[PDB]
């Protein structure tokens, strides 16, 4: 599923993730964007041999299996295609285990990259929350 901007960002708030650790619903929204393209379906492999799923680009080496990541620790207890799903949840539940983690949202190179230090609530901007 392609998400919009404004329905995407009304359902990661409907799911808890609007300053989910400090981190504003835009910070969410802005990540997706780079990552995914809002596109539920993305997966792109590593070098290191792991791919990384869904809207929020979450790493099989860590958070999920997906069967073909040798030594794999599957943090959030799922497999890695759960996170393809046009339904959010899992991408969500293990985003917000992730965030927690230590490094915060640095874990997701684009939000360092393109987000971080920006003005992020230009993008939950001119949506109904």
């Amino acid at each position: 599923k392609v998400f919009g901007r404004c329905e995407l960002a009304a359902a990661m708030k409907r799911h808890g993730l609007d300053n989910y650790r400090g981190y504003s619903l835009g910070n969410w929204v802005c990540a997706a964007k780079f990552e995914s393209n809002f596109n539920t379906q993305a997966t792109n492999r590593n070098t290191d041999g792991s791919t990384d799923y869904g809207v929020l680009q979450i790493n099989s080496r860590w958070w999920c299996n997906d069967g073909r990541t040798p030594g794999s620790r599957n943090l959030c207890n799922i497999p890695c295609s759960a996170l393809l799903s046009s339904d959010i949840t899992a991408s969500v539940n293990c985003a917000k285990k992730i965030v927690s983690d230590g490094n915060g949202m640095n874990a997701w190179v684009a939000w360092r990259n393109r987000c971080k230090g920006t003005d992020v609530q230009a993008w939950i901007r001119g949506c109904r929350l």
